[PDB]
């Protein structure tokens, strides 16, 4: 008795899955590509280990995260695949409950991970105050479009500590610090959406996971971790947390993954 565990968002999410490429099976929960192919990790990411190694019983894996992604457009603008296309896509192809995906409220999971370049894109730019709500608002629409379709179980990842990459601590410390307090201001904004939005439905199991938090714990004491310091990279995955100078490898996404799994009891699939 599947989960079906639809995901969108961003890079620290891609995996390369096509809708038209094989689609997931009890034999083949990723569906395509081969699990541990089409990240940016050397290996699963958060989504595949979520999928197949912290898994309590049968989960079916469709991953419309694009890399690059920002949640609209007509917002911050970035690339085609924006978050309202990954939910185009699915009212295209899932969410009429096809025979290959027949999926219902009770076993049904829909996990976001956006903000990342919403964030990076635009906290010199605007005011995280009167801005962010409106991205936090799309988000909430497009969330709406599933609930529409008989969703019922949502998983929200809020944004992890990109101002702490390489990529960002090479623009100088003052950078750092606009683009960490511009990302706790649409953090706080996403909690309060997700709470929103659990209370006024009355209907909906939710999950807000902490990526922050734990990913700052890491970066703050990385050796207790298995991890020489919080900035070296390697594209291995596994000897430093950074991957490449944006974004963590494998062994940092398995460790979000089981820190994730007993938050995700109530979701069904862990």
């Amino acid at each position: 008795n599947p989960t079906y565990f639809f995901t969108f968002g961003d890079s620290y999410s891609q995996t390369g899955f096509s809708a038209s490429g094989t689609q997931p099976s009890a034999s083949n929960p990723m569906g395509n590509p081969d699990l541990g192919i089409g990240t940016t990790t050397n290996g699963p990411n958060w989504i595949g280990y979520l999928t197949t190694t912290e898994n309590a019983s049968l989960v079916l894996s469709y991953n419309l995260a694009a890399g690059g992604a920002t949640i609209d457009n007509a917002l911050v603008p970035a690339y085609p695949g924006d978050l309202a296309s990954q939910f185009r896509l699915f009212e295209d192809v899932y969410a009429d409950k096809p025979a290959s995906a027949p999926w219902s409220a009770e076993d049904a999971v829909f996990g976001v991970w956006i903000g990342i370049n919403d964030i990076g894109n635009a906290y010199y730019s605007t005011d995280a105050e009167t801005y962010t709500p409106k991205l936090i608002s799309r988000l909430e629409s497009l969330v709406e479009e599933v609930y529409k379709n008989g969703g019922r179980k949502f998983l929200f990842l809020n944004v992890p500590p990109t101002s702490r990459s390489p990529l960002f601590l090479e623009q100088g410390e003052e950078v750092v610090k606009q683009h960490a307090e511009y990302l706790s201001v649409y953090n706080e904004n996403l909690e309060g959406m997700v709470d929103d939005f659990t209370k006024k439905k009355g209907d909906v199991t939710t999950v807000l996971y902490d990526s922050w938090s734990f990913m700052t714990k890491i970066l703050d004491d990385p050796t207790a971790y298995g991890f020489p310091d919080a900035t070296c990279i390697n594209d291995d995955g596994t000897s430093c947390i950074w991957w490449d100078n944006y974004h963590p490898g494998m062994k940092y996404h398995l460790l979000q993954a089981e820190d994730m799994k007993p938050k995700l009891r109530k979701l069904g699939g862990w």
